């Protein structure tokens, strides 16, 4: 006994983000696992920060800033009770699976409330523990996304450009940060001009993949070690992984650069 | 100068903050130019960031298989879209100069942003297939992000632990904006500003007005010109043959999203040719 | 193993007469074994606008951007957008080039005048040491085809409009000529607009078999850059020498060069 | 007095001589008390590509389009693209027109033609009833002001690349007589990259000082329409009877006109009586 959380992002339940739901929890329960839900729109999640999302006395009244007031809630535990909810989802789960359509080249604004409200500081995150020292560095999440365009558009020769690129800010900026081991992306591109054999082909290739989903690979990701972790040194790559990086061609990741080339989908496919 | 419109999108809820600040000092500025400022303070307003049904409130063509693509597109063409999606559709038509003021938010816009643009930037309106990137319904507009940051600059440098601010930029500033046809000047970045000493706040805020003054004569950032590309459904909207042919040989790429597996122009999304 | 030829077309329709006559002008060059490469300039989506986005590298002084300088620059270290360079091959391989286009306000379209704005770079297509009849295309040769919705009648000696041949110099003689090329006499459809469909398909089959021989065909007529003084001092004027010859005759060399006289009958349309 | 001026300027720099001029002119005609407009058309980022996107309306024929035919029709029923219109509206208010734009390629640069394309469409601009003198503008004055690289020996009779009157005609006669503008002398400003500091400021302080009577300059020469027969029948040829007039004459009417005879010296750029 394994445990998942799935994600969801779309209001219809007649459209493919919701068969791709079903199959998965089909999948899953099959093969002896427990899985709960967040459908966020059957639930009416409201995605906006605000005052009530704290339910005690604030510190500050007079001047309130989210990160410090949110932190101290946690630890007194007065937070609105959706917000917890979601915490305690979270911590009974082993495996996350994010489903949504790609909306204006990135999550939809009610999975991105969801992030911002429930990521909270000492959960989720410590300044003393990012990346691959994060709380949830046990845990494994993936993203399933469907688009409207082709894969062509966003292949390095594209009209939008790489895809690597695009996964970037999600991928190491909100799961990775956290700690999540992530792993390669179910991307299913232009859906909406695919022919039923072909659709009854994804769903058979989503259920199989995750038979054997906790065995694979993760993405790679530069790891916390090379660089000096306080203040004083500016969070910088230390100077001797500088001096070993210097003479390869190719960088760490998308975002680690280092002003050369990018491995090939680094954000796309483990090494 | 006179007759030209600013619109000041802003996402922040405290009246309190620099955010806020950046906002009316922003204001001040233009109105002294003698520019017409329009707002929309998105937490004020109370708006609703979530797409569904209750944004057309006219007869659907298809009630039994809802797709919102499809669905505003027929909406917008015969004037049914929710009157507050409608109000704010206008302050664009009239707006040249759009200044998003935000605070970094895991590594993207705010939430309450992210579903305005989801909200208003409807097809035809904003885009459509036949008018992306440079051909786009706002060619005649100028957009500019300013952002804060928890973090410092540091951080955010090549050699940073979260890494290159230019590919955090590019999916906001190309994905949404750039696609709809804005021109797009050189981002305001303000890092680590709770950390920052009282007298070099009021130093930024000074610099932020200096700068609006001729916010008109900058140059725009660089994206690949559409005209590099095939814009049609069976060719891919792939880069066109002979282009890809004159690139092979050079060591650099053209942007951030078409580093073409080289290296990224240094400061493609920070800073102008 | 056989020449080339290069079609610019500047019409965004694929039902108009222009296209017709483009694709009239493949099938019978092609047929006499010609390699055939088109620019149709509406279906590429062609930029028609000199901008700094056409220098993808450094330039040189950019508080005080000059296109002319910076350009030349540009392409002599190899960083100008791909989009003109991919132009500038096809026109280096080519031996003729036709240009297919509707007359619009007297003139060019004004994507096709773009196309010439930001193709023919300096050190390309132009020096200063090599103007006119010394210029890089010298071994090419190009023509014009135009169609008109206005009869030719508007465009004779006494038509409201005035002559052609005014019409036609500083495209011939100004960019074409400037350049090097030799340049054919026009092809010119007058009043294409009231044409019944049986005529049409006679213009294209006119148009198809001048195209046969079309390069044994005498240039027209432009002044040899050899009358001049060519350098700054003399101030690129007529030799003096030249100036006492042509004194005395009635007729003028050309329509720019008609030395306050008569000009030569269609100086613009047909070779002597 | 009491009148309103359009400057149509076509060059991307500020820092070029031709801003300068515009920005002279503006200078000149304001402090005399005329209004003035300005279509800047590089800073509007201007379309200049007749396309389908220029008619927002129902198209009568969509499988056969012809740009002349649809433009006419979206004018009359008022469904122009609306930077058209904007466009158009500047020109019904102006009394006086003045271009602004360096010499490319022995014509207007590429943006400016486009902006002839787009905005001057029939019935607005033109009839084929009323040509010439009697076109709608014939209330209305236009002059330009062009800059070239070149020095004036080079556009002189005896010059390498000939007469400056004949690079001029298409667009003073073809385009601007054409819709009814009285034309007025153009300013030629030869060779300004190779003028010293000091002739420049001659050079703008000449234009200011010939924009404080510019209303009360005679216009160039063109033929009147009467001179001819304005009919499908006829072939809109020169009357028998004109002909007979200028059988005996030395010179022609104008560039256009020569009738195979000479043409009267600076026909194009100096007035007559
Ligand atoms: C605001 C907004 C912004 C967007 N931005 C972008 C963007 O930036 N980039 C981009 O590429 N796209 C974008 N899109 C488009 C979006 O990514 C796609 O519309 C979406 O991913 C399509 O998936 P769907 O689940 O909604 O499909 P649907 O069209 O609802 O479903 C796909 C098809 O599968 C059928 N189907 C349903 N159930 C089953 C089943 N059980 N078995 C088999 N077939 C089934 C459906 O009936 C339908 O025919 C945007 C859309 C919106 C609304
Ligand atoms: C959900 C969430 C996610 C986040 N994710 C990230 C992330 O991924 N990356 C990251 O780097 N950061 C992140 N942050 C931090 C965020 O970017 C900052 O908290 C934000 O930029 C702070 O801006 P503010 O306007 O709220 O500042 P405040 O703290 O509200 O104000 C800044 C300072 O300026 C002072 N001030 C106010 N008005 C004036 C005035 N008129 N003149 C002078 N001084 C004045 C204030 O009193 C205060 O001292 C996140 C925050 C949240 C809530
Ligand atoms: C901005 C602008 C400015 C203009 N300025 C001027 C100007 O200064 N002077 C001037 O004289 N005119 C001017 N015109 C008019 C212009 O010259 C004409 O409209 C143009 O020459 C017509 O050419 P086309 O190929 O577009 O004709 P179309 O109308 O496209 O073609 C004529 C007919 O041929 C038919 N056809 C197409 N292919 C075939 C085939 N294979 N076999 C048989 N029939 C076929 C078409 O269906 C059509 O009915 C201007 C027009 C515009 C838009
Ligand atoms: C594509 C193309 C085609 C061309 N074709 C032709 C052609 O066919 N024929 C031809 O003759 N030329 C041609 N040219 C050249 C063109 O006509 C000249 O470059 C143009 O006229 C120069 O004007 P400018 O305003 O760009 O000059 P700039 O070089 O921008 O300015 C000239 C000088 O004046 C200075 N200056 C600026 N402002 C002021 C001020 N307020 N007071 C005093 N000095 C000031 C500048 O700094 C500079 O030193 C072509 C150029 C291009 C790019």
């Amino acid at each position: 006994g394994r445990r998942a959380l799935i994600v969801l992002a779309h209001s219809e339940r007649t459209s493919f983000n919701y068969a791709m739901k079903e199959a998965a929890a089909a999948a899953l329960k099959k093969k002896g696992w427990e899985v709960v839900e967040s459908d966020l729109y059957a639930m009416n999640f409201n995605p906006i920060i605000s005052r009530k999302d704290i339910t005690g006395k604030l510190k500050d009244p007079a001047n309130f800033q989210y990160p410090a007031e949110s932190v101290l809630a946690y630890k007194e535990g007065h937070l609105s009770p959706d917000i917890v909810a979601e915490q305690k989802k979270l911590e009974a789960a082993d495996l996350v699976i994010f489903q949504f359509p790609l909306q204006w080249f990135g999550v939809p604004a009610i999975l991105k409330g969801w992030f911002e409200r429930v990521f909270i500081g000492e959960f989720a995150y410590t300044y003393a523990a990012m990346y691959d020292k994060g709380p949830f560095r046990s845990k494994k999440a993936v993203l399933s996304i469907t688009t409207g365009g082709s894969g062509s558009m966003y292949s390095l020769q594209g009209i939008h450009g790489d895809m690597n690129v695009i996964l970037w800010p999600i991928q190491s900026g909100i799961l990775h940060f956290c700690g999540f081991q992530v792993l390669e992306p179910q991307l299913t591109y232009s859906i909406g001009h695919t022919p039923a054999d072909a659709r009854i082909q994804i769903l058979e290739g989503w259920k199989k993949r995750l038979e054997n989903i906790w065995d694979e690979t993760p993405l790679y990701f530069a790891p916390s070690s090379l660089f000096d972790l306080n203040f004083q040194a500016g969070f910088l790559m230390k100077k001797e992984v500088q001096d070993e990086e210097k003479n390869k061609k190719f960088g760490l990741s998308v975002g680690h650069h280092l002003g050369k080339s990018i491995p090939t989908d680094n954000q796309i496919k483990a090494r």
